[PDB]
């Protein structure tokens, strides 16, 4: 009867909420993880099921070589004229003065149906949004990226008409809003409400200064006046609040004439050696999606409970409906294709990297490139979505040289991961090795190599995650586990720990095989258990 | 007449020398520059002409997104059984514990003919090489990359048989050599000389500790005995020597029964307010190729003149054969094909970025991504090949917003370049802007903006390179020039300045257009001049 935030747990940022009659959908960004964009469905705003992942083919999304946290940034999902519209980006440069990336449009009739081939829109900035103006005309909003040395990089909100018949942006482009002193003006969404235009934006950047700003105007092109108690959403001032980084919002008006606001947020683990006011913490689950309720006064919306958001939010006047779980707690790969919660890095899942059919009821992975490669990785993984869980798998892998390895991986990006892999030692045979990579600093800490007897058909591998730490354990028969006494830090796989300009995903766990010799040696995984506790 | 080194000036590393009858060929690496591999041709070893660039299709080489100084590393060109064999690499990771990359083989009847589609070989290490054993067997050598924490990454030289009929490696591989205390053992090339196997390698890394070591064995798989005066080539001990980084060599026996050694080298610019011992210099021309004469004693080759290598080298007993230049000093773009000294970053030249046929007598570049992008840049460039030159172009470009810019660029990688571009300012109209990117730190130092009047159809742009410094200048009438008073440092476009694990190319100059608004706004370049000051 209450909305319990985050409604989308783990890596699920930049929520774009829309209503198709009485059905509610939210699209979230996926960056380098393939297939692109996740769409969730809900009938009550409390329970959400993973319904679709539109960008399924390289003709829609080609991300081989994309930088970490490049690819699909904030998307925009809308419904109008009997079809869904998805505006998405493919960001190619995430560091330095430029942010080279391109905005595209695909359409579909059903969210889980077949999506069109993309139409080129523009490249002038990220967070593109498609606004269906009451007049029938259509408009694309985005932030304007300004590379010039002396200018703040977030130059404001651009507006330009989209011609449906010509399938291109037309007319003149106009900057309609420059933002507030919070700056980093971002995430524009336009709304026609009571004959006036409301421009919702994000400001402050997506770390702990994040905020949602709103302004209004009589004309679509402004000038816009800013909310008198702006920002309407932020946790910048409340470091102990359990919801942090609260911004990048979208508004929905329900079919019950109620008002709600979806936004991203982070749930940080804290230091204890440090003050939370100075060290705001680390978010291994990345940026998650939460929903707040809005109330109106004098033509201005307000977040009920205050600007920081609540964990428990007043659900709308609608019939509750839960959904069946969309993954197996223990997946034995008996299904025809990979479950919808598994994703690959950058490229589609094809025989290049593995198969679910070649060895039935197994996931076969052909050894390809290492975990530091932005190109071709034989790696299938799924999100951390709880601070407390166990993941476990069983691998048949018989490597012949030290350049072959396969096993269980916990992963943030190409420079930040840990891996417990079956590999080969030329003087010891098959061994089990722990490899740790922290901002490209690589170590293999076990001084005592773990030998695997030759006739063990399956090495059982398991990770136990307990909030701020996690540990690996292994078994040669499943009913007898041995724990590796190296406590790994969960905070080292978080938005707030990794270096670089792209820090936008979250921790993953999955099965991986690599063969840097060229032989493409396969690794057979009998099952994958993901059990939150 | 002597051989004058370097024989290939500017960015021309990892020479693989090769002989077909009385014709000599040398392949060099090209990294992210497309098309891949440069093959030069010679009949006297003194004069070399740019003859072919084999890897022209995305089916042979797909480098979109490749890191700076990834892509085509050291190649191997050989001639046997009436055809050419090219072994090349595509490196995808250049930083950190791994070096993910793949080695391929392609063949052709002539170097400037159509090359085959690639056969996969292995992925175990770079510097792959094909050996043609007198028994008719074929073998692939390459270094072995060890990623493990406690091990030196250069784990020795691997050897494995290649089956021509099965189009794949067969049998087991074996490490046949582990190097000397110089380590970083790489660049393996096998030679069968009077019933003895000689294994040539590079050691020391490609900076100032570079060396060429050689060893011999009665059997192909070792054990190998190292040269008694090893290494046979290096300038590590001679900081003042005009050739530095001397290593990564290959040997050829001429049809005159003489022996020569092709190797890479750097010609550094030195600061005479810095220790020549501590700071060995900066090479904006990258790694170039030189040739040394060999001489034998007791079954060991020695480099004539000492192991530092000579600047002037005794030529083989062959007739001089000079070649006419393969580029125009002023290229006016009247051909429907880009001159062979022009390259693009990572991808083919297609309508996606440019056209020489849409506006006749112009190079039209369609505005695409910035100079920091590893994907789709409308950028056509050619090597710095002298310390003294000027390059010049003329651009027709009418930008309508600040995200459109086109002009003349000096470039090393995506983090290191300068650019003089026609662009647009909301308050001032068309302006000429100087942009500087030093290891991704970005500046635009002109305080007073240069206003371009609306009546000006072409803006003329020039760079004048004078060894350690270069300067841009511009003109609205081709005859009256104004110098932009900020001296730029040529040493910042050098192997020795840029950060990261990939530092393997060299400085380029070329024409560029970017449009990060999305409109693909075209810029038309009327000509490109590149004129070396041979007087110096
Ligand atoms: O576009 C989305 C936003 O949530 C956010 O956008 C900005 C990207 O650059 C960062 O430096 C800013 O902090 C951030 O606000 O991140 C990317 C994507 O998730
Ligand atoms: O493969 C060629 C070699 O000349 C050289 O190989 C090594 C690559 O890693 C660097 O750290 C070493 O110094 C270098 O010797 O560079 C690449 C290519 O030119």
């Amino acid at each position: 009867m209450k909305i319990t935030n985050p409604v989308l747990k783990g890596f699920n940022p930049d929520p774009s909420i829309c209503r198709a009659g009485e059905d509610y959908y939210m699209a979230v960004s996926t960056f380098e993880w393939f297939p692109g964009v996740q769409i969730y469905h809900s009938k009550d705003l409390i329970h959400w099921r993973l319904a679709a992942r539109p960008l399924q083919k390289t003709s829609q999304l080609d991300m081989k070589g994309n930088p970490d946290s490049g690819g699909v940034w904030a998307p925009c999902l809308s419904y109008a004229d009997g079809q869904f519209w998805l505006i998405y980006s493919d960001i190619k440069v995430v560091d330095g003065p430029f942010k080279d990336g391109h905005n595209y449009l695909v359409t579909a009739d059903a969210v889980d149906g077949e999506w069109s081939d993309p139409v080129r829109l523009n490249s002038s900035g990220f967070d593109p949004s498609l606004f269906h103006d009451p007049s029938g005309k259509k408009y694309v909003l985005n932030m304007l990226w300004d590379h010039r040395e002396k200018h703040h990089s977030f130059a404001g909100i651009a507006l330009q008409e989209y011609s449906v018949s010509e399938k291109k942006l037309v007319g003149e482009r106009k900057v309609i809003f420059k933002g507030t002193p919070i700056k980093l003006t971002q995430a524009p969404h336009l709304y026609y409400i009571n004959d006036v235009y409301y421009l919702l934006t994000a400001e402050g950047g997506t770390r702990y200064e994040h905020a949602a700003t709103i302004a209004r105007s009589s004309r679509i092109d402004g000038p816009y006046e800013v909310h008198p108690d702006n920002p309407i959403l932020t946790a910048f001032h409340a470091p102990s609040h359990p919801l942090q980084k609260c911004g990048h919002a979208s508004i929905v008006q329900t079919h019950t004439n109620e008002w709600y606001l979806a936004h991203l947020t982070g749930r940080p683990i804290h230091s204890s050696k440090e003050s939370i006011f100075q060290q705001r913490g680390w978010c291994p689950l990345g940026r998650e999606t939460a929903i707040q309720k809005l109330e109106w006064k004098d033509g201005w919306p307000y977040v009920v409970g205050g600007k920081e958001g609540l964990l428990e939010v007043e659900a709308p006047a609608m019939s509750v409906k839960e959904f069946s779980p969309t993954y197996h707690i223990v997946d034995e790969f008996k299904d025809s294709s990979l479950n919808r919660h598994f994703q690959t890095l950058r490229i589609p899942f094809t025989d290049q990297i593995g198969s679910v059919t070649e060895n039935p009821h197994h996931l076969r992975l052909y050894g390809q490139e290492s975990l530091t490669s932005k190109f071709t990785q034989a790696f299938v993984a799924r999100r951390w979505q709880s601070f407390y869980f166990e993941a476990e798998t069983a691998v048949s892998f018989f490597p012949k040289n030290f350049q072959q390895a396969a096993g269980l991986v916990n992963y943030y990006n190409t420079e930040n991961w840990t891996a417990l892999q079956v590999t080969y030692d030329d003087a010891l045979g098959r061994i089990l090795e722990l490899s740790v990579c922290e901002n490209l600093a690589f170590s293999q800490p076990l001084i005592k190599k773990i030998i695997i007897p030759d006739e063990i058909p399956y090495v059982y591998l398991k990770v136990t995650v307990q909030r701020e730490t996690y540990t690996y354990s292994y078994s040669f028969d499943q009913q007898e586990w041995e724990k590796i006494d190296v406590p790994l830090e969960s905070t080292h796989l978080s938005d707030d720990f990794i270096r670089g300009g792209g820090f936008f995903t979250g921790a993953f766990v999955g099965m991986q095989c690599q063969d840097t010799s060229g032989e493409r040696l396969p690794a057979d995984f009998k099952y994958f258990r993901y059990e939150e506790t």
